[PDB]
């Protein structure tokens, strides 16, 4: 019933360092007061890493230029899913980090990561060498390891979207849910998932497998999500545990960004998912 | 900066004591190892209230009864959404109190709530007088009233059911989900969540209102929800909210339980949604 | 089994905010690192609070003035009693408040207070209408009232005073400890208790009565504790509740200071205690 | 920034593991309600480990014999210096374990320890193999460690004992504390410590040397402390760490127990220390 501590590790290293301070505070800080002070909270914890020279926030309409130089980037969503305050989900913080210098493809990305604000916080990271599960440890103030090397699963058994746009869908994803709900090869249908938080969709689908989906739609042509702080970390993760990240066109980590907050569509799983849901795009 | 503490109320009184007591226990506790850990926590803090006869447990088959003896009815269950442990989704217990004597009609009910354990620990209780809203606050191990007779909006902008159950469901219900997601009136379709954990899903239904499903369908004619210790305590939660919980014949707390781990179907929420679903059974 | 909340209050409401926002800081942070880290959380809270002009830290050699600026002095020592880190002795932060600046008579505070980092962080505060004892309540992030308007009894049964200083005590310290130990009145002698941290001994005094003394000695004829944020600080809240506070010749807050960092010889509590202390110097 | 934990290990386990849970909710639980409460805790956790067949409490007349019977024995104070709960000093639990069969010379220990309710609840344990110094992480529910086989000093330089008992002294404290004040070889005096708790007077003596005494006195021929479940423990632990620990004319743990209450004289600490006490005895 005792336990002994050790130092783990994946300028980079103050810099996550950093990014995991500003993630403690934002925990227990769980209105866009909110928004504007889980902001401040990582652009100041970041500056005074001396590890960065370039940030892009969802918040803030321009980069954001370092005086306290160092040699890294970083593209981040402080505080994300906020439209779910009051029914306790789990809200979430996204963040990549690379070496404008932000407008890079996903696949420079040196580390990337988010943090899920549920009954523990919960910090998925990666630094090119697989994913690893943290839990906040508030006593401590520190983050435990609580699984490494995180795998997903070839082939999961939950699809996740909105289906009340389904009279927006675009003709692949009308056919995939199909597929999901009418099997025609005598498997049972998958089942439905979907709680409008994309930290924790995503975090399921990692844990569970499956697939999760913000594609485009007749609304939304380029889809939600924004390519620099939202699908270009969770693309990198999901890829680092096996999966695939597609755009329904090319792989996430490859679309060349035109601008910081620019969005893609966006889906994601494991990778027999994807691949049938690119099968139905293909046609 | 600063707060004054006032002492709140709604042998009943030193029931929901108790049965708050084990919410924290379970809290904090948050494998069946818990499932069994829960179930004996709840159990045992209800059986010393002295405030006890009979108790209904969604783990044990029988009911168990009091040795220490009282003039309440305890119906429970100490944890339901565990299939969701991993993905942080909260999960939760749910209780309605009476005075078998468990096998009462809904319309009995002397007092009902669910936890819902999330980044806090919420509560939400009843005693015939509306409903409040309490949370956890584990420093000085006590409930803290957030907000006082909870009512839920007249109709949302939110469905919620398993849509993976499409090959199964019956014909009101497809014909609802058609409804919402190709409004027929020039209004944009409602939005689809369904987290999987049914406190969560009801709790989201509370606070932003609109529908809760699990109907009937052709794998489970009776649906999967339970009777005594699911379905009654969140009719009874959402009916002093305002709103409305229906097997599709008739309300939840009007039906005379047959045993005590009976299933029946569940439609529950704003009352013109629940409206709207009832005249697509009419039909 | 449940409770309300409702905000208590006693410009300076912004800056009392933020000194509490500072002590919150400081409790969950308890090595001179530690020093230099409690040092600046309560520069820059203060600062920020856009309510002072001018600060006086333990930590700092000079007085540091604002850019921001508002109309209050604070005098603070941001963290006292660290040679006890070890043995979990209680540290503390100890304040006092005033519209140089900071050079102003203890009978010129608006506002002083300390915190007790033990297994809860009390802060007991005066604004001038008596005493009000607080616990830090980390959950809520909030401080809570637990005793209001505290008084110190008239005369208690402990004597607080590093004794092993005897061979260096002056004529006045060796005959009331002397008194003490052997009353000539038939009563039984008083206990002794030193913890050798200031705030926790102050603390213990108010709370159980009696007398703390850290008075001149032949090795440090001004005595050790430092009249701006150590000594006016506590002689303020100790007479707020009923005490006196004496350097031996003068009440502690009519001592004029001759600078920022000078000492005074403190002699404290319960008032009978107090003035039988002067009478052994009056000889 | 981030850690991994390990399982540490020093029937003898499970009782531990037990009577580390019972500490964990004395803890939180920090009025004699709260002895009792303390009490029944380490009773009901402590019979259920399976591990015992007799227990003697502070708190209860009567040895306490188990119906769930195993091998060891415990005696144990569950909440002692409650004198102090007002001034957060801070107050503990301490206990020894043996294979009446609670009789026995402290000689026969196999494992005892102290849990210290500070900022931090610390645990001191020992199995015969030295001190390991733990603290309570209650985010996880356990204890990790701090500190490896915790040596004391061959000689401090603090003094630890009621000196308002002057007037009872025996000739040997007298002689003792007049050596500490005034050093016959040109020494510099020993500082003077007392916080009024036992656990939290000789948790210092641990960790920064010297000596503590609650001697034999005039009022008390036996001293105040009590032999099985106060003296042996920390006679145990405080040997372990290289001290001693005397009555005045023997080792304490060489005492043979007369009655489960019986008190004893204790003399403990630094070794120097305790050996210069016991050359003021010899004469």
């Amino acid at each position: 019933d005792m336990l002994t501590l050790t130092r783990y590790v994946m300028e980079l290293t103050q810099l996550l360092n950093s990014m995991l301070t500003a993630i403690k505070a934002i925990s227990s800080a769980v209105v866009k007061k909110l928004d504007v002070l889980s902001n401040s909270l990582v652009i100041n914890m970041l500056q005074s890493s001396y590890s960065t020279c370039v940030l892009v926030s969802e918040e803030n309409k321009d980069a954001i230029i370092t005086a306290k130089r160092g040699k890294y980037v970083v593209c981040f969503d402080p505080l994300d899913g906020s439209s779910n305050i009051d029914c306790l989900a789990s809200i979430g913080t996204i963040f990549a980090i690379y070496r404008k210098d932000a407008l890079q493809c996903g696949r420079n990305i040196v580390a990337a990561g988010y943090a899920l604000y549920g009954s523990a916080t919960l910090v998925a990271l990666s630094t090119g060498q697989g994913v690893d599960l943290f839990m906040l440890d508030p006593a401590l103030g520190e983050f435990v390891l609580v699984e490494k090397d995180v795998k997903i699963k070839k082939k999961g058994k939950i699809y996740s979207l909105n289906e009340g746009y389904a009279k927006y869908f675009d003709a692949a994803t009308t056919e995939y849910v199909q597929k999901k709900k009418f099997p025609e090869d005598g498997s049972a249908p998958y089942g439905a998932r979907y709680v409008g938080s994309m930290v924790a969709d995503v975090h399921r689908t990692l844990v569970y497998g499956g697939i999760f989906l913000y594609p485009a739609n007749q609304k939304s042509p380029k889809g939600k999500l924004r390519l620099l702080y939202e699908c270009n970390p969770v693309a990198y993760i999901i890829e680092q545990a096996g999966g695939l990240a597609t755009t329904g066109t090319q792989p996430v980590l490859d679309v060349k960004p035109e601008a910081i907050h620019q969005r893609v569509p966006l889906i994601l799983g494991s990778p027999e998912d994807v691949q049938e849901y690119l099968t139905c795009v293909q046609k």
